[PDB]
This record gives C-alpha cells, sequence and structure tokens, in this order.
C-alpha cells in the first residue's frame, strides 16, 4: 500500500529506479511543468537504444491478495503498432518474470513475459474490446489483480472489456490468456518505457495509489 501525488517531490528511496539489464539513455525526473494535481508528476522518458533505452521508477510496497492500482498517466506521443510496454510488475506467478501493461497495435493490452500471451487476444475483435490511450491530457488508468485469475481495467471509469478477464466473465477474446491457468501474484509495481523496437515516448505519472481496496478516480 503506496500513495504520492508528487507534490512533496520524487523521494528516491521511495520511488527508486529499476533498469533490468541494462540501462542506456533513459531519463526519470520531476516535472514541475507538468502535472495532474497541483504542481509535479514524475517523467519518463525512453532512451532511443532499443530495449537498453528502457527506464523505471516503482516500489515493492504491494499488499498481498488482491491489489488495486491507479495512476494518472500522460502520454505524449499516440501509441503506435509496436510492442511497447509502460508499467512492469515482476510476478511469483512467472517466477520472477513481469506482468507488463503496454500498447500494441495502437491499442493497451496486458502482456506476459513468461510466454508472450496477451490480453486481449490482438484479433479484429480483441483490438475492438480494448482502447487507445489519449494523448496529451492525464487519464485515470486503473486495475485490480484478484486472487481467483480476475483482472478488471478502467480508463476515465470505464471498464475496457477487452482487459477484464475472470471466472465466470464473458471474454470472447481471452484465448491466449486462459490457455493455461493463470494467476497473478505480483511483487512490485513499476512506471516508465520499454520498447524493443526502440520506439521513444515521453510518460507522465501522478497521483499513483496502489492498495488492497479500488481507488477511484476522485
Ligand atoms: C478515452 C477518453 O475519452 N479518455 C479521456 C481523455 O480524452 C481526456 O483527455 C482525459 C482528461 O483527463 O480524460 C480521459
Ligand atoms: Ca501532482
Amino acid at each position: 500500500q503506496i500513495s504520492d501525488d508528487f507534490e512533496s517531490g520524487w523521494d528516491q528511496t521511495k520511488w527508486p529506479i529499476s533498469a533490468p539489464d541494462c540501462n542506456q539513455g533513459g531519463t526519470v525526473s520531476l516535472d514541475t511543468t507538468v502535472a495532474h494535481s497541483g504542481s509535479n508528476s514524475m517523467k519518463v522518458v525512453g532512451g532511443p537504444n532499443g530495449y537498453c533505452g528502457h527506464i523505471f521508477f516503482g516500489t515493492t510496497q504491494v499488499p498481498t491478495g488482491d491489489v488495486y492500482v491507479r495512476a494518472w498517466i500522460r502520454l505524449q506521443t499516440a501509441l503506435g503498432s509496436n510492442h511497447v510496454t509502460f508499467i512492469i510488475m515482476p510476478d511469483t506467478a512467472q517466477g520472477g518474470k513481469h506482468l507488463r501493461i503496454g500498447g500494441q497495435s495502437q491499442v493497451l493490452d496486458y502482456n506476459r513475459e513468461s510466454d508472450d500471451a496477451t490480453l486481449p487476444d490482438l484479433s479484429p475483435n480483441g483490438i475492438a474490446s480494448t482502447v487507445t490511450l489519449p494523448t496529451g491530457a492525464f487519464q485515470c488508468f486503473e486495475y485490480h489483480l484478484g486472487t481467483d485469475g480476475t483482472i478488471e481495467t478502467w480508463l476515465n471509469g470505464s471498464l475496457i472489456p477487452g482487459m477484464t478477464v475472470g471466472p465466470g466473465v464473458d471474454n470472447p477474446n481471452d484465448a491466449g490468456w486462459t490457455r493455461a491457468s493463470y494467476i497473478p501474484e505480483i511483487t512490485g509495481v513499476n512506471f516508465g518505457w520499454e520498447a524493443y523496437s526502440g520506439d521513444v515516448n515521453t510518460v507522465w505519472f501522478d497521483d499513483i495509489s496502489i492498495a488492497s481496496t479500488r481507488v477511484g478516480c476522485g
């Protein structure tokens, strides 16, 4: 459980840098000119050096059991076709490999590092069932990881059907995700930018809350 409006700045021990394996060219900084709440947010700029250009800040202060994450997110450039990532969660259910939230085929999705599965399937109907991340303004992004396989995702309070799965929940485009039984067991949440293609973008994060209960959009 952890929250931050960044109005007291960037506490670097609360929100350390993460750049697994390699670190070349990405930046994390407090921005005092772009924000959702108040004056400040966290600005992440991916470096132009493929995967190694990645960078994140994050925390291991995550509850066990149900987890709700909420962040206000501003994206500079529209999501393209390439596979990109802006949230990584080390996952015990994948032996430490990452549950990722990002973009592919111009829309938001989940991705498992272990087997490269996506939620939704990136079929035409799957793509239609998820959404783009609008640019140039802070968006309220929230998700819930349950204990029974449930995953729920909201943008500006509206459920994203393609990015929602779980016991008895009818998602017609969840085949890749549910091939094997998968229940997340995350140990951290990291916010930033990563792209194997070397796609560069700038993403700002403000008003982060991680909790055992639904946060909402204020
Ligand atoms: Ca703020």
